[PDB]
């Protein structure tokens, strides 16, 4: 019975006054300096940055107050270029919990030819620092969660090495999934997975660029993409974003009709809802060396780190 308590699950409003608190407590210049650039690094799979990315996620999470739980998901595949080791990132809270809100974005850069290193600001470094300074700015409320909890998964191996195809690309994502499906949850259970444990996987991923349009892609968490949309204007009339016109919403309300492959594929074709926060179109600068830190737009990302925020927060009733 649990594994349906997803689909009736209710956000718990926040009051103005909440609102005003949550916008006043996440810092854009904290995360600048102290989640994206160093991220802001060649990290394509096995290489020194992929190491350092993974080590550097975990250190952010490790000082927080907050009762995270660390475990990565280490595996190796063949690849075009070869046999590459890959490994996951997942940082949850409340580890037995039967149920976990996750939040979730790639951290490997794709591999490009050897004055110019892609780093791929949009794709998806900003993403990891949105989810380290959601961590941050809402660790003294998730601190009082010490059968709903929440999950950050980092992706090894997102990118093709070579050419976009089933085979090569979303080498983390397919893995996990797989390991997720196969494993018993709550541990001991009959028939319930991992996979059952996820009351929805929010998938960021080429944020960054400015005016973003994030389409409405499924109709089973449609109606939580409609509460970003009143979170995002309920801020803004609040007065809480930045450089933010209701003309140039974030969130509007069509869908794609297309399919948009992304870590969530091996998660939504095995059920699990999926809101997927990537912009259509990409951004301008995508897949080439203009995906940097000088072409992000720093006033976009902190509106989205606040109206995200503000969703985990009503999520998970905190
Ligand atoms: C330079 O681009 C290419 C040229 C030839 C062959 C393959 C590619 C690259 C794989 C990308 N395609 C994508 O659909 C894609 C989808 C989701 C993504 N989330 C972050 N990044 C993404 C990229
Ligand atoms: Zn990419």
């Amino acid at each position: 019975a649990w594994p349906e308590e997803k689909n009736y699950h209710q956000p718990a409003i926040l009051n103005s006054s909440a609102l005003r608190q949550i916008a006043e407590g996440t810092s854009i210049s904290e995360m600048w300096q102290n989640d994206l650039q160093p991220l802001l690094i060649e990290r394509y799979p096995g290489s020194p940055g992929s190491y350092a990315a993974r080590q550097h996620i975990m250190q952010r999470i490790q000082r927080l107050q907050a009762d995270w739980v660390l475990e990565i998901d280490t595996f190796l595949s063949q690849t075009p270029e070869g046999e590459r080791s890959f490994s996951n990132i997942i940082s949850t809270l409340n580890p037995t919990a039967k149920r976990h809100l996750v939040l979730a974005c790639h951290y490997d850069s794709k591999y490009f030819s050897h004055n110019r290193v892609f780093v791929g600001a949009t794709d998806s470094a900003v993403p990891c620092a949105m989810m380290l300074e959601l961590a941050r700015a809402l660790d003294k409320k998730l601190l009082s969660l010490k059968d709903l909890s929440l999950q950050l998964i980092f992706f090894d191996g997102e990118e093709a090495f070579l050419h976009w195809s089933p085979q090569d690309s979303l080498y983390g994502s397919r893995h996990l999934a797989a390991k997720m499906a196969s494993t018993p949850h709550p541990p001991g259970a009959r028939g319930t997975s991992q996979l059952h444990g996820m009351d929805l996987l929010v998938l960021l991923d080429l944020i960054g660029a400015p005016n973003p349009t994030f389409p409405n892609f499924f109709p089973n968490s449609a109606r939580w993409f409609e509460r970003l949309q009143a979170i995002e204007h309920e801020l803004h009339e609040l007065g809480l974003l930045k450089d933010h016109s209701l003309e140039g919403r974030y969130f509007q309300n069509y869908s794609y009709g297309g399919v948009i492959q992304d870590d969530h594929i091996p998660f939504l074709r095995r059920g699990v809802p999926v809101l997927h926060l990537i912009p259509s179109p990409f951004p301008e600068v995508w897949h080439t060396m203009d995906d940097n830190e000088e072409n992000l737009d720093e006033s976009t990302i902190d509106n989205l780190n606040k109206i995200l925020q503000v969703f985990v927060l009503e999520y998970l009733h905190l």
